[PDB]
């Protein structure tokens, strides 16, 4: 039975040979493929990539800043994450014609989008407290009550919202969906930077499903990976031919300490990967 | 190269081996599995279901009522198609709790959420140029001025919306993608009756791409059909074995008859199919 991480470098693998070239907004070029699909199974195991070191305290982190509705930069920054730190700066809310803006605040991003989508944002300091649609908790509470339920979904991509938002959501909508006591999710994810970001978003909601299979007592399924414009970066080909030469590891699994009863309770002590221990870390440049 | 159509005879076939039960509020149950993709080549072929007869008039005109921002089933039951008249009547939207609600009117579906995404719905009568996101336009214009462009999406998935809406959206979301003067697009589709509901879905985004081809001076390149709960209902397994039987006769295609612009500006006499051979309609009963 193969190592679900083939799933990933199988994409790489299709991406490089058949991906087609295509500039993109950053002028780095791309090797493009529109429409892919993967299937990374939950069971007891998490899909946590070997073959290089992946932020695992970065996805943690993030995914907690996302749960408590934050819109603030420097709110993660605190936590040891900076993987948002330039989109709140000074220079690039300018950049957007965010003059006005203080630094930190992100604007309407995922954070707002799952908790109070549909709310007037205001600014990343405001009390949204009951405004808006919780996304969040309503996938939750429909997985209790009817799991047969085929309108699971959870959405950030707010066409109303993105002209305020520092970037446009990759991660569009989630699905999830529930037989047998297994809970599974299905990402759409509109653009996949294949070397730096999918990785990273692949555990990401991993972690989402664990989360909400936890709390919902149902067991781990399946995470389908759905990509829209699948792309690696031309100066990503040289750091993923050396990825492809390394031998995956088992998936860590991954241990949660406390029975957890609200999704808002989780603290990042709740979470231990266990048996993780990767090929080195493989730097590529940020486009 | 394999006819396209076996994309979809194989996602049935795969539902049929592999599906788990799974029951829905008709007491009919389904087959059912989460996540699944299949590519639909445009290039000079349409994929119009040859295995059965596709109601193409009903995938035309609804269309073309969506195109036109209209939420009043009435408008689309004057052309002859009356697939949402039932959703309309004054018995099922008293169901709903619309009491008061003028028959005809579906709330905030399709057609609002592509032509007006984020404006307040009113009724089914009122004027509402000017208000919310014109998603359908402002993908046409992106696709001429920025093809390269990884955000091209239009979302009928308004969370904000779904009370007052007669039904949920199926269709959530698709994404556009443009490489080499060819125009694909993706839909992701949270929710397939695969008898009844799938080959019309298919013919639908496939007709779209090749109405914004058309009017950005693009080759039609590849439409993706991505699903959350693809599912056999258990009346139809019978049905389908009768169409798995058949093989597929090479797909029509579709000519468009004259130069268009504007989307709105399209017509139903603008299309014609052109050898279209399907085997007889199959009858499907509505869950
Ligand atoms: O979670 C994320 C966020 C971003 N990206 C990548 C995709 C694109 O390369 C870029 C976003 O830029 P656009 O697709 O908006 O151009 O970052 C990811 O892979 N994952
Ligand atoms: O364009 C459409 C609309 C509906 N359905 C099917 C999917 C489900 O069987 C049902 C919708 O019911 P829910 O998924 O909302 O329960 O209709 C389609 O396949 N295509
Ligand atoms: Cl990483």
């Amino acid at each position: 039975p193969p190592h679900g991480e083939l799933q990933y470098l199988g994409q790489i693998q299709h991406i490089l040979r058949c991906g087609v070239r295509k500039d993109d907004r950053t002028g780095t070029g791309t090797l493009s493929v529109f429409g892919m699909q993967a299937r990374y199974s939950l069971r007891d195991e998490f899909p946590l990539l070997t073959t290089k070191r992946v932020f695992w305290k970065g996805v943690l982190e993030e995914l907690l800043w996302f749960i408590k509705g934050s819109t603030n930069a420097k709110e993660l920054s605190s936590k040891g994450v900076k993987i948002w730190d330039a989109n709140g700066s000074r220079d690039f809310l300018d950049s957007l014609g965010f003059s006005t803006r203080e630094e930190g605040d992100l604007g309407p991003v995922y954070g707002f989008q799952w908790r109070h989508f549909g709310a007037e944002y205001r600014d990343m300091e405001s009390d949204y407290s009951g405004q808006g649609v919780d996304q969040l908790q309503r996938v939750i509470d429909t997985i209790k009550t009817n799991p047969d339920d085929r309108r699971i979904i959870m959405c950030a991509w707010n066409p109303r919202d993105l002209p305020l938002m520092a970037l446009p959501p990759c991660h569009a909508l989630c699905q999830f969906y529930v037989v047998n006591s297994e809970l599974s999710c299905q990402l759409y994810q509109r653009s996949g930077d294949m070397g730096l970001g999918v990785p990273f978003n692949i555990a990401s909601y991993a972690l989402l499903t664990y989360m909400i299979a936890h709390i919902t007592g149902l067991k781990p399924g399946d995470f389908i990976h759905t990509l829209g414009d699948a792309h690696i970066y031309l100066n990503h080909i040289e750091p993923l031919k050396i990825q492809l030469q390394r031998e995956p590891r088992p998936f860590p699994k991954l241990r949660i300490l406390r029975k957890v009863e609200k999704i808002d309770d989780f603290k990042a002590e709740d979470f231990q990967i266990e048996g993780y221990n990767p090929h080195p870390t493989i730097k590529m440049e940020m486009a």
